[PDB]
């Protein structure tokens, strides 16, 4: 069974997944991804060798390694095989072009919606890596002369305003001020506020919360009608834990404020399940 | 002299040219620019075969048609001629890549700063023009959440902001309230808002301080979006904008696309030669 192994260097945790060729993936570990190199690639050396190991038990051809985040050297010389390494905006991207709704699609956008903001972009079937490899910096697109301030150091961007972490902090702004819990709400003592709180305020009739989401869907909004405007790219998939929550307000800025030339674009949410994984995973099995 | 025949399609006068392969313009026809595309397209074909029968007196080979802004239907049947088409962002650009500054780059963008602002991007040497064809509309990025009125209809464009309309506008407001002229000046208009500014004026500055950097957040958000390696600036507004947008970058952009270098163009009527361009690059 023709496959990969996919490595996901993402949040809090590191995981690692064998995956097929049609997109299922077989067994997936999940660890504690460390915070020092020198750590990580120890780590994720050993999780690899367990699983290619496994594979071989489990009827698996792998193919080689893909990395979502000098990894190349140490993997390939160890597990002989090659490694592909690229960013987890543009892995995303890739899983929605191999197994998502980005199939066949020449020019098309995927815009991360969760913790952060990010994405990649596909044009010409191919992803855009730019001159200094940091293209589709998604997340910190201006749209605001003075906006909040965002973790980049700068301020305006649509990651300081529509970001699961920027929710989170108006969040706990208003719960601080007594001015988020309504009609009943009630938090846990260990768990603590964030976006699905402040939106369920909302959807309970939260004013001032109904307020903070309007303005972080505009501003995401107006970040999507900017790349609309630069790309003019056939679809738009929103992915992560808010792009359900997102994805009714941007279509409106879209029909509100973008180009008549460019209303033809599709929004939509992404169906699929580990992206980043699968994005990794879809260079090994693209490439051999 | 293998050539081709340039034709521009802008405000006011109408502009038609012979441009050599290695990109000399050879002689230049402009005329007005008629209410109608009926009594507009009589001109063109006239100015053509006009300028069509001059090349071969200057032995010149034109090689076809490049047109910025069903044409090729009455001047390819006319002409016997290939005739190509495209908009002026894009034009800026083609010119910038064959005869301008960015020969030989890979990722680069020509963002046009005059009466309007517009531009091309260009990715792995070629035009991104879209899915509906309507890429690079970069005079439409948006940098705030209720800015100026647009043209388009929308508001917070950089070209609400930026644009030499956007900054006539301003300068008619000022002017207005008498509060524009000052010591050392006497049809209001951008140029007069910087000489304003440069000779003392405070609300000026402060105009064109927010202008130039709604221009800088327009092109932040291209390097954000795209990584390019140079941005062109182009226009009768571009050595003026440079410094500020410089700035803007240097005090906002993300450290991965600080590498980048912004230049004011050298082209005199990029227009032709990136209309020129096309015809030239498909020999
Ligand atoms: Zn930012
Ligand atoms: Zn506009």
């Amino acid at each position: 069974t023709l496959s990969a192994l996919a490595v996901d260097l993402g949040g809090t945790n590191l995981r690692v997944a064998i995956v097929s060729m049609k997109g299922e993936i077989v067994k997936k570990y999940t660890q504690f991804n460390p915070k020092t190199y020198e750590e990580r690639i120890n780590l994720i050396l050993q999780m690899c060798v367990e699983a290619a190991a496994e594979a071989v038990k489990l009827n698996c051809r792998i193919l080689g390694v893909g990395i979502s985040t000098d990894l190349r050297t140490p993997l390939s010389d160890t597990l002989h095989l090659p490694v592909w390494v690229d960013n987890d905006g543009n892995c995303a991207a890739l899983a929605e072009r191999k197994f998502g709704q980005g199939k066949g699609l020449e020019n098309f956008v995927t815009l991360i919606t969760g913790t952060g903001i990010g994405g990649g972009i596909i044009h010409q079937h191919e992803l855009i890596h730019g001159s200094s490899f940091c293209a589709a910096e998604l997340g910190h697109l201006v749209v605001s002369l003075d906006g909040p301030d965002c973790s980049c150091g700068s301020h305006g961007c649509i990651e300081a305003y529509a970001s699961g972490m920027a929710l989170q902090r108006e969040a706990k702004k208003l719960h601080d001020e007594d001015l988020l819990l309504v009609e009943g709400m009630s938090v846990p003592k260990d768990e603590a506020v964030g976006a699905l709180h402040l939106i369920q305020a909302a959807k309970l009739g939260n004013a001032k919360a109904q307020s903070i989401l309007r303005t972080a869907g505009t501003a995401l909004g107006l970040g999507v009608v900017n790349i609309l405007h630069t790309m003019n790219p056939s679809l738009v998939i929103l992915s992560g834990v808010l792009a359900s929550h997102y994805i009714h307000i941007v279509k409106d800025v879209i029909r509100q404020q973008a180009l008549s030339s460019v209303q033809d674009v599709d929004v939509v949410v992404s169906d699929l399940v580990d992206p980043a994984l699968l994005g990794a995973a879809s260079m090994v099995l693209d490439y051999t």
